[PDB]
C-alpha cells in the first residue's frame, strides 16, 4: 500500500506518546523519534487504535484534539524518511566538488561515499556558524547555498 495517509474509524482523540516536538516552518510539528505511538480515547481510558508512526511525519492534527475520525491526523513520507534542520537559515555547503559530487537532475547530489561526506552546520543568516549534517550514498540536497532555509523543512533525499 503506496497510500501514507491514515484513516480513524471513530471519534477518539489521538494521544500522541514518545514524540519529539520540533517547530517546523507551519503550524504544525515533526517528530524527530523512531518509536512513536498513537492511542484514541474518546469516553474513556481505554484505547481502540495504536498505527505506527516513522520519523520525519508531521502530524495534521495537534495532541489532543478529538478528531471526528475518518480524516488523516499524521502525515509523512512513505518512501523517504526526512532529516530534519536545527538551525534555520542558508545552508552551509563544503567540499562541494562538480562532476563527481554532483548529478544533475537546484536538485543536486551532495557526494558519493564510493565514488570519494564533509559535515556542516546551517548558517544563521548567510555564513554565520551556530550541528552536523551526514550525507549517507546517494544523498542529494536540492537547496543550494544562501537558500535561506527554516527551520522544520527538507529537500528530496533520495534514499540510496
Amino acid at each position: 500500500a503506496a497510500e501514507s495517509s491514515i484513516q480513524v474509524k471513530n471519534k477518539g482523540s489521538i494521544k500522541l506518546s514518545n514524540v519529539k516536538s520540533v517547530v517546523n516552518s507551519s503550524g504544525k510539528l515533526v517528530i524527530t523519534s523512531r518509536n512513536t505511538e498513537l492511542k484514541l480515547i474518546d469516553e474513556f481510558g481505554r484505547t481502540k487504535e495504536s498505527y505506527k508512526v516513522p520519523y520525519g511525519a508531521v502530524l495534521a492534527k495537534g495532541d489532543g484534539e478529538q478528531v471526528a475520525g475518518g480524516e488523516t491526523v499524521a502525515n509523512w513520507d512513505p518512501h523517504t524518511m526526512p532529516v530534519i534542520t536545527e538551525v534555520s537559515g542558508f545552508v552551509r555547503f563544503t567540499d562541494m566538488i562538480d562532476g563527481q559530487t554532483i548529478t544533475r537532475q537546484s536538485s543536486l547530489v551532495v557526494l558519493d561515499s564510493a565514488e570519494r561526506r564533509p559535515a556542516l552546520k546551517i548558517v544563521d543568516a548567510q555564513g554565520n556558524d551556530v550541528a552536523q549534517y551526514f550525507l549517507p550514498g546517494k544523498a542529494i540536497v536540492q537547496l543550494e547555498d544562501g537558500v535561506q532555509i527554516s527551520s522544520g523543512d527538507t529537500l528530496a533525499r533520495i534514499p540510496q
